[PDB]
Formats: structure tokens, C-alpha cells, sequence
């Protein structure tokens, strides 16, 4: 008899191709327009404020924030489907909405949760592969191999070698996005679970539970012991999803997709970005700056203490870490997002180590405003998110950017599917030397 | 002995942060302007970014230095045995921009050979990969997993000052380099790991005939085929800094991603069907299309190949460029190379190859949507390669992986002795540009 189903995912996107195309049409008739200046500045600094690539999803406001779609955090955390417990959005919600352009119903985020959950398993090469890292391999270096990895599953990079037309490229990069994202939290815990990869490899996902509880059964933290954690975790991956185009590992994946690499490696070269210090590794380095913080001046601190420790990090010629932003202006909506996960959580809010968060955020932007070197004196998510993990047992810093890297494979496969659909051409600029530049 | 690599770069360090400071001291001034082209079309003609060792010249080709592909040619000194321009003197001129000397190249040489072995690690990881994996997904692989050998991580993590970055950056390049042509070999021999994984390179000669050495083709008898492999690598080095694969390699090490890391992602890129995978794709093309027309055929055969191709929705492969307008001259330096070798010349493959060559560049102008319906370098490259034995062409972009090592490796050693920031662009949707 007939379905009660409500579209999927895949019909939901084919709904609105059509219109994304015509969109794009009408900006292409304007091509020859003028919409900005390229000066020295932006060649010798990394094109920082250059207006240059596409991206459909989020826009970065420097003033206000992250937009998804023209909407705020809050207007997501309202909207997007939860799950059969708990009360933060869904991270698969918010790949739904970055895809689509709206807001899915419960029932859809259902049906979807199912598939990312059936479609998670690996093959026994990649088990084999990750028995093969040496305990020592960094985190990061193992995720990125393992992704990249994952490409023997592509069945973009295998229609394209059989002979596949430029028009129906974006149907098996969207088959490879969702593949991926269903098997990147498992890959992710095989790296945090060395010893266990045969079980962790192979144990059967629960297909009525949503994409980050499965994440933290397959990290052994599952249970109704770890329901915050669970919450904690659907927030943290749907914050972290997509920062706009222009962030390194966004940009690494739009740019080697644009070769036509397909999804897996892209993803890994996008995971390679967030291996950089510069990028993915702040929210472990501000934990451990805040516990070094915490051990000088102990668990009762004055707001003296805590200016004096800022200062001597400044006098130092070091960063603070979590403070300022390439693009960000103002206080960043993730970090308060993540603030106010802790406001309902007593033994949060108890906590020494989140106090001092907590405390320093009170204080350090004052401290640098009057230091004078930072264009953004304010918090990043990255203020944040390790102490939460940290509070909920999650005590191994150096695995905060595989959760990082799990979070950020929303968005950029977003964007790569629409780059396909749209038929966009290769990201190559053009280079010059400073003698250039010079004369 | 004459000055060392390193001690070369460090005597030439100070000018370059000196033109740095001055053109810094320009950094409001206007140079260009954005169009909306730019933003859709993959910032194509945008001038953006920094790269110091090469500019490509859209209607001249590549240039070193200033230095033409011919010069290069006359100027960088040569193997013991051979007439082509070695790799490695290319490397010594895009990082210092000097010439080397002949003696200068035989000690850096020596120093790629003794910095070529790998862990065991790399050994076991490589024997995990199964026989359906592509080579370039190994290769790739394998790169980023020797970043357990980083000495830029580990100084890094450690406490480095800025105005030191380069050297750990350098030292982790020279060790990329000397250990990539093994890594790629194992990729071909997959039979051979634990014997290819270890075996000593000769001491006395050059990264190339090292690198054919590893891939069984050692020896006076293959003489011909290390000189095919100096050119090939030494071409295809360095293409300017907006290429996918140098521009990934300089986009992750922005974000101080040491070298291994870096280079791993541009691998990524280079994968791509329309970047560096298109020299496997050009052969596989040429192949299937020799299979279709036979032995004996016409130049109707040739155009009704080329059509039928852009009449399914696919590229020509070898075909057109993002900046290029002209010939090639990476292309015609593999031409003039085939051209005084008469057993080359007679390879019925090569013959289609050539023929293609007469042919595509008016079914593309016919066609109309190409801006350059010119041949690139990747239309030539495979042929020769499986004139020399090569014949499995899901292998070509390996080499390329070994070759494009060099310049991207220069300027990330460049780009942290300058201190240039993370690589950070703003995007805009679709609709932010109909406003
Ligand atoms: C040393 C490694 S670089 C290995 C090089 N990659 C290849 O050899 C593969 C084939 N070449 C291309 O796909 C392309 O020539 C590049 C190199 C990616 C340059 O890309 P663009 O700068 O976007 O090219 P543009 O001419 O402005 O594009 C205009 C329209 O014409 C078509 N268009 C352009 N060229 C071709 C072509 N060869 N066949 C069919 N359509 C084409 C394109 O698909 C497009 O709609
Ligand atoms: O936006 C950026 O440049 C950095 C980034 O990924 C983030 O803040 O999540
Ligand atoms: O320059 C480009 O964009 C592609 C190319 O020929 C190369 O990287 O060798
Ligand atoms: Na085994
Ligand atoms: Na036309
Ligand atoms: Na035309």
C-alpha cells in the first residue's frame, strides 16, 4: 500500500537543483561585474577579506556570526529535530537543512539517522590499515589516512573512471558525502580505541538512535549514565560543521574536490588542514593552557590572579588561547551556545576547571583590548569546547580534533555535492612572485 | 666543498625577508580587481597568492626564475651519465634561485640517497593497502603517514620561534624528497615491499636514476629511460603557486601543517581527473581509442573519437589549461625528447598520440568551449612512459607525485621563513552576489 513517508534526503535535494541552477544563471550573466579590489595586502596575507569562492551554506558575518542559511544558532537550536531523548539539534538536522535549505521534520531526521547508521560499517582493509598505525601516529595523521583511505568505496571515483558525464556527477558525490559521514564516528573511535578495533570495526550501530549517540557508544561512553555527554556531543557537532568557505579545511576540500577527487579525498586533505595548529588544534591547546593556568593559581583564584596570568602569557609574546578570530570581529555564537549547554548543569557549573573558563572569559578580553596586538580580543568556540569534553570524562585532549574532524565533514561535503550539481570548474588562481609585486 | 644546500638558502634568506619588508610597506596599494567571474569560476585570472619560484606565463609557459625550460636545459647540470637536466638542480635553483654547481648537485644527490630509508611502519601500512586501492590513494597515504618522521611537528610542539620555522620545514623536505621516489616504487611493486622497503640505493648517483633503480629499471642497459625520467621530473616540478596540487600543499602547511601533512594533501589534488590523474586518464583514452580505430585508420577515426568523447559530457584528456593559451613548452620539451629517438618515433601509441596532437586542438576550437584547445604537457607524458614499460596506466600520476614534491616543497620552506599567515579567503553564497 502507499507510503506515509515524507521525501528523503536525496528527493529533497533533487526539489531544489533546479531552482539553485537557475539562481546561478542569472549571478553568471553578471560575471563581468566588479565587485571588489585586490590589493598587495591580500596577496602577501593569505587573501584574508578577499571575497573569492562559493559557498551556498553559511555565510561568516564578521559583526554578528555564523548564518546557516540566514539563520542564527539559536533560530537551529529551536527548529532542528532533537532526538528520541535529550534536547540539543541534531548534527544530522543541520546537514539536512546546510544541504537542503530547510528545516526537515522529525520524521526525516529519523529515516536519515537510520541510513547514516546501516551505511556505517567498513571494509576489513580499513581495519587492517588501522592496525597497522603505530601507537604514537598522531590522531589526526590517522584520521586523514583513514578517510583518505575510504576512496576504494567511492563510487564517484569509479563512474568516473568507467566514463561518467560532467551532468550526472553530483548524484554519486552525494552517495559518497553520506557514506562518509556514516562511517567517519567509526573511524574516528577506532583512532580513540586501538585496542578494540575488531569490536569498535564491526559492532552493529542501533538504527533507531541518532548519528552522535552511536558516536559516543562506538567512543565507550554510550548509556543512560552518558546522556549529557550526548547532548553535549549533538551540540558540539552541529556547532562545528561549517564556518563559511574561507576556513582551511572547508577551502582544502572545495579545492581538491574541484579536481574531481572525490568525496574521501577531499575530506582527508580538508582533515590534513585540521591537523595544523592554526586550525583544528586550538580547542586542546586552550585546555591545556587553562589546566596549566589552574595549577599556579589553584582552585580559589581571585580575578587578580587570573589578569596577572593573561599579562605574563602577553609579556611572554604568547597567544591566549580561544581569543580572536581571522574573520570574527565579536563574540563568536558557538562559544555562546556552548556556554549556555553548561547553565543547566550544576556540576558544571561547579566545576574548577570550567570556573576558570568561565572566569577568564569574564577578563581576558579586557586584558587584550589593553595589549593592543589582537584584532579580535573576544572568545572562539575553541574557549570552550575542550572543558565540556573534559568535565564529562572526555579527558584525552589530543582526540578533541578527530571529534572536530567527525563535525567538520558536514559542511564541506555539503558544499562539494552542490559544486558538482552546479558543475563549478576548478579552483586554480593565479600566482606572483614579490618581484612582481614590486615592479 | 662548496656551500650546502642549507647554507646556501641561509646566505640568501636575508634579501628575501628585505623585499618582503618593502613590499609590505605597498600593502594598500591596488593591484587587480574582482569580478563576479572570479568567484564562480574558481578565482580563474585572480592574481592571489605568493609564489616565489615560478610564474606561468599564459602565453610563454613556465618560467624559473625568470629562466625558460631551454635554459634550464642549457644551465642545470646533468648526471654522470646523460644529457638531461637533473631534478635535483632544478630543486637547488627554485629554492635559492642560483644555479648550482655540477659539485654542489653530486653532494646533494648523495645526501637524497642516504636519507631515502623508511620506518617499518611505512613498510607494514603499505602491505595493509588491498590491490583495488588506486596507486594514488597510496601514494597519498603513505606520504601523510610519515609525518611520524616530522622534525617540524615535533619542534613545533616543543617550543621553535617563528624566525626558525624554515629549518625544521627544510629538513623535513629534503627528507620527503630523498624518501618519495622508495614510497612510490613500493607502490609499483606491491610483490616486493619488505625487498624495495630496504634495499641501499647507489650512493653515487642521481635522484632519478635512484628512483628507476627502485622501480627495476637500474642500469646502463635502461640509460635512455633515466634521461626520459630527469626531464619528466624536472618538468613537471613546479607550475607557479594556483595549481590544485601546490596550491593544497601551500593551503594545509598555512596552517603549519608540516611538510609531510602539506604534500600529502596536495597528492589528494593531484589525484584529480582534472589535475594530475589526467596524464593516467590521457593514456587510458588513447588506449581505448587505438582499441576502437585499429591498426590502420583515418583522420575521420581521430575527430569521431575526439567528438563522440565531448558529446558524452567528457573531457579530452591532456587538452586545454586555466592559464596556458598557447603550446605548452613542458609539452613540446617531451616532444623534441621523443623526436631524436627513432624507436619512440616508430611506437604505433605514440604515432596516435602525435596524430591526436594534429587533430584535437580544431575538433575543441569546433567545439567551442575550451579557452585554449592546446595540448599540455599531460598528453605526452604516459606515451613515453609505456614506450619504456610502463604500461599499466593507473600508475602515471605516481610520478607526477615524486616530481611535483619539489617546487611546493620550496615554497613552503619560503612561506615560514617569511612568516606568512594561514591561507584564509572569505566566501559568499550565491545569493550575497545576485544583490
Ligand atoms: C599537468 C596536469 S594539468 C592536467 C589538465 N587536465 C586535463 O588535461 C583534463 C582536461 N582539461 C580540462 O578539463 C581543462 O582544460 C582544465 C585543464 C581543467 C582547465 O580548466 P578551466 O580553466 O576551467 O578550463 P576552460 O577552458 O576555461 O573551461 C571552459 C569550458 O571548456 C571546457 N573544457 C576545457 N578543456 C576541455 C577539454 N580538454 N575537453 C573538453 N572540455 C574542456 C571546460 O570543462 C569548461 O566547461
Ligand atoms: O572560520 C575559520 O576561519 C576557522 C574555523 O574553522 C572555525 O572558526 O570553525
Ligand atoms: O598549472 C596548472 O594549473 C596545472 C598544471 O599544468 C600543473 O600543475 O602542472
Ligand atoms: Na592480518
Ligand atoms: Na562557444
Ligand atoms: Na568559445
Amino acid at each position: 500500500s502507499g507510503s506515509t513517508a515524507e521525501p528523503d534526503l536525496k528527493t529533497a535535494l533533487k526539489a531544489v537543483i533546479p531552482a539553485k541552477r537557475e539562481l546561478f544563471k542569472q549571478v553568471k550573466e553578471r560575471s563581468d561585474e566588479v565587485i571588489g579590489e585586490v590589493k598587495v595586502a591580500n596577496v602577501i596575507g593569505g587573501m584574508r577579506g578577499l571575497k573569492s569562492m562559493l559557498w551556498e551554506g553559511s555565510v561568516l558575518d564578521p559583526e554578528e556570526g555564523i548564518r546557516f542559511h540566514g539563520k542564527t544558532i539559536k533560530d537551529c537550536q529551536k527548529e532542528l529535530p532533537k532526538g528520541t531523548s535529550g534536547t540539543e539539534m541534531l548534527p544530522e538536522a543541520m546537514f539536512w537543512l546546510l544541504l537542503t535549505g530547510q528545516v526537515p521534520s522529525t520524521n526525516q531526521v529519523r529515516a536519515f539517522s537510520r541510513e547514516l547508521a546501516e551505511q556505517s560499517h567498513l571494509p576489513q582493509h580499513i581495519l587492517d590499515l588501522i592496525k597497522s598505525f603505530p601507537r604514537s601516529m598522531h590522531p589526526m595523521t590517522q584520521l586523514s589516512i583513514a578517510v583518505a583511505a575510504l576512496n576504494t568505496e567511492s563510487k564517484f571515483a569509479k563512474a568516473y573512471e568507467k566514463g561518467l558525464s560532467k551532468a550526472d556527477y553530483w548524484e554519486p558525490t552525494f552517495d559518497d558525502s553520506i557514506s562518509l559521514l556514516a562511517k567517519i564516528p567509526r573511524v574516528a573511535a577506532l583512532v580513540f580505541r586501538p585496542d578494540e578495533v575488531d569490536q569498535v570495526g564491526t559492532q552493529a550501530l542501533d538504527a533507531s538512535q541518532d548519528w552522535s549517540y552511536n558516536f559516543a557508544e562506538l567512543l565507550g561512553k554510550g548509556g543512560k549514565e552518558n546522556q549529557d555527554f550526548h547532548d553535549l556531543l549533538r551540540l558540539y557537532l552541529a556547532l562545528h560543521g561549517d564556518h563559511e568557505g574561507g576556513n582551511v579545511s572547508a577551502h582544502a576540500t572545495h579545492l581538491v574536490g574541484s579536481a574531481l577527487s572525490d568525496p574521501f579525498l577531499s575530506y582527508s586533505a580538508g582533515l590534513l588542514g585540521l591537523a595544523g595548529p592554526l586550525h583544528g588544534l586550538a580547542a586542546q591547546e586552550v585546555l591545556r593552557w587553562i589546566l596549566a593556568m589552574q595549577d599556579k593559581i589553584g582552585t580559589k583564584f581571585t580575578d587578580d590572579d587570573v589578569r596577572n596570568y593573561l599579562w605574563d602569557t602577553l609579556k611572554s609574546g604568547r597567544v591566549v588561547p580561544g581569543y580572536g578570530h581571522g574573520v570574527l570581529r565579536k563574540p563568536d555564537p558557538r562559544f555562546q551556545a556552548l556556554m549556555d549547554f553548561a547553565a543547566t548543569r550544576p556540576d558544571v557549573l561547579a566545576n574548577p576547571v570550567f570556573q576558570l573558563v568561565k572566569k577568564n572569559s569574564e577578563i581576558a578580553p579586557a586584558v587584550l583590548t589593553e595589549h593592543g596586538k589582537t584584532k579580535n580580543p573576544h572568545p572562539n568556540v575553541d574557549a570552550a569546547s575542550g572543558v565540556l569534553f573534559y568535565h564529562y570524562g572526555f579527558q584525552q585532549p589530543l582526540y578533541y580534533t578527530v571529534t572536530f574532524g567527525v563535525s567538520r565533514a558536514l559542511g564541506p561535503l555539503v558544499q562539494l555535492i552542490w559544486d558538482r550539481a552546479l558543475g563549478l570548474p576548478i579552483e586554480r588562481p593565479k600566482s606572483i612572485n614579490l618581484l612582481g609585486l614590486k615592479k
